[PDB]
């Protein structure tokens, strides 16, 4: 049964693989091959309207696929449907990765991945105002140079500079050589203070949640996992006709890296 | 299979650019990506100011979103494992 | 701590906008501007302290940071 909701979904992934691999960025929509192509867009066409957190994804996904092939039932603008497809493919793999949080291998990675996630979003809300702060300091100090002008060029930009590389230290040096940039004697003394506050400090701790919550699930992994298959064939089990049982049960099996020994009460 | 969606999303918003042109490039690029610098922090901004580069109001979006799952959530993860 | 915060916000507010009031030299009150709008924000993530969904975190950050500057002696 699981793998029948995954193929009515996995008709659907392949399609786009093919379709933005094989042909192609720019064109308003294109020469053989095109039988390749018809086959995959009626199927897409077909493959979103099946269904119609998780359900706004459910949403979004369908929608942006039906903008993404219209334009073979009326005509419309070209550049705008290809630039909507790109959130479809990227939202689509996305929502994917959601139907491979169930199974064993994969089944303990994601629900560590979505938690440590939401984790990350009460950090987002506080360093969304501090990294916008330090956004606007080096919009004022730095934006006679280019790229500083105007807010949002500035404050998306040391966003980037938190990664890691600050990075751009081509951008200090080169205008003080020049004499161009105002402010020497305060700006070096704005970048050091950075350093002290986002590229090593605030990247650690969030490191030291991540670590954390990590270490917390995995304390007690082995019931998040067997309680993910139990959860699961229970509310299989439910929506099944009850004549459909036994068979399958075969109450009996022919005989012919699990679990750690380490945890203990 | 994550990486490999974002490979294919800048793929489709930057290749006019090169290197994003063709599916194998775009995906090893972004998978470099994944490391640290972004980098190639030189291939928005230029084509920006070009205004080579189409779809800047989604674009930019694309990039904020890549950070918050990649080079930072992503990597600490997997420090954690 | 917070009241030298409190200090130095109000002060560099005051020359951010006392031309207005006088004549004065038009860059520097612009370029201490910065440094007030920097402290301005940064001072008030610890009004941003309290209450529950942030209030954990930055108890969190300003201990790591005291952490932090032992050791930047020690590496200064």
């Amino acid at each position: 049964a699981h793998m029948m909701n995954l193929g009515s979904y996995c008709l659907g992934l392949i399609p786009m693989t093919i379709l933005v691999v094989n042909i192609k960025p720019g064109m308003a929509f294109n020469t053989t091959n095109s039988y390749l192509i018809k086959t995959c867009m009626i199927l897409v066409f077909l493959s979103s309207i099946f269904g119609y957190i998780s359900n706004v994804l459910e949403w979004i996904i369908y929608t942006t696929g039906i903008i993404f092939v219209l334009p073979l039932f009326v005509e419309i603008p070209a550049h705008l449907q290809w630039q909507c497809g790109a959130i479809a493919v990227y939202f689509y793999w996305m929502n994917f990765l959601l139907y491979l949080q169930r199974f064993e291998n994969c089944g303990i990675f994601i629900v560590m991945l979505e938690v440590i996630l939401k984790t990350l979003l009460r950090s987002t809300v506080v360093f969304i105002f501090l990294l916008l702060a330090f956004g606007l300091s080096f919009y004022i100090l730095l934006n006679l140079q280019d790229p500083f002008s105007s807010p949002l060029l500035s404050i998306i930009q040391t966003f980037s500079m938190m990664l890691g590389d600050i990075n751009y230290r081509e951008s200090f040096l080169e205008p003080y050589l020049r004499n161009e940039l105002a402010h020497p004697v305060l700006s070096f003394a704005q970048l050091v203070s950075f350093t002290i506050f986002v590229p090593i400090v605030l990247m650690n701790l969030l490191i030291g949640l991540a670590v954390g919550d990590i270490a917390d699930v995995q304390k007690h992994a082995s019931l998040k996992r067997i309680a993910m298959q139990v959860e699961l064939h229970t509310s299989l089990e439910k929506k099944l006709p009850l004549w459909f049982l036994r068979k399958v049960d075969q109450k009996s099996t022919i005989v012919y890296q699990e679990i750690p020994n380490a945890d203990k009460s």
